[PDB]
């Protein structure tokens, strides 16, 4: 299926999460992905956006 070696949701979701200039505020992304559907909507959010 999608594994993390750039796959469309890591390379989709993961990659914009890096490439965007921010990551994982700790350890949560491998988490948060996957609880958001491997989505950075949210994953931002709590990168460095948890308060709008």
């Amino acid at each position: 299926g999608s594994p993390p070696e750039a796959d469309p949701r890591l390379i989709e979701s993961l990659s914009q999460m890096l490439s965007m200039g921010f990551s994982d505020e700790g350890g949560w992304l491998t988490r948060l992905l996957q609880t958001k559907n491997y989505d950075i909507g949210a994953a931002l959010d709590t990168i460095q956006y948890s308060k709008h």
